[PDB]
């Protein structure tokens, strides 16, 4: 019935497929699996809607290139994902976030931002600046951990609501 193109974005080992098999198959993942694109599709429930999500598993940068264009360029939304314990992977989100209006060419493309890997402690981002950097946005902000599974529906059935309203 009603589909949901999702594309999940962000650095290197931000916990990206962690968070898409946690949604998807309701387990975590502790393995290093480079991605070089997966796809995952499931049928849910969202505020009494039957609708399908339509998953999009990324590689981080390491760069733009025409063919990551090419697999970002049909999302209709996007998880903008950083690891709460590296800030290299918080300062990115801006990359991304201009690279998908860039892909889109769209001034208002529906986004979320994630705060993943919140089981661990010691951070090195609070959540005050990144939630501030959501509203200087004015996207909305979740913070997860793929590992114990807080957070990882908010997220994703967030990001199908901003969907819902663009
Ligand atoms: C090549 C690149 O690959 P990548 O595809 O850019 O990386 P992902 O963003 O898909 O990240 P992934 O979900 O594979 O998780 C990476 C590691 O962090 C762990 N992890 C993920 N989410 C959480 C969480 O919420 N909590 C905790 N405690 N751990 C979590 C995983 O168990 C794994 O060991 C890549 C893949 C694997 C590892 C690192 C890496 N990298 O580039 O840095
Ligand atoms: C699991 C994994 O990442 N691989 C099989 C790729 C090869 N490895 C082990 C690898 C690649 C790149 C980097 N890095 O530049 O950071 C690694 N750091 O530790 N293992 C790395
Ligand atoms: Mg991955």
């Amino acid at each position: 019935m009603t589909e949901y193109k999702l594309v999940v974005v962000g650095a290197g080992g931000v916990g990206k497929s962690a968070l898409t098999i946690q949604l998807i198959q309701n387990h975590f993942v502790d393995e290093c699996d480079p991605t070089i694109e997966d796809s995952y599709r499931k049928q849910v429930v969202i505020d009494g809607e039957t609708c399908l999500l339509d998953i999009l598993d990324t590689a981080g940068q390491e760069e733009y290139s025409a063919m990551r264009d090419q697999y970002m360029r049909t999302g209709e939304g996007f998880l903008c994902v950083f690891a709460i314990n590296n800030t290299k992977s918080f300062e990115d989100i801006h990359q991304y976030r201009e690279q998908i209006k860039r892909v889109k060419d769209s001034d208002d493309v529906p986004m979320v931002l994630v705060g993943n890997k919140s089981d661990l402690a010691a951070r090195t981002v609070e959540s005050r600046q990144a939630q501030d950097l959501a509203r200087s946005y004015g996207i909305p902000y979740i913070e997860t951990s793929a590992k114990t599974r807080q957070g990882v529906e908010d997220a994703f059935y967030t990001l199908v609501r901003e969907i819902r309203q663009h």
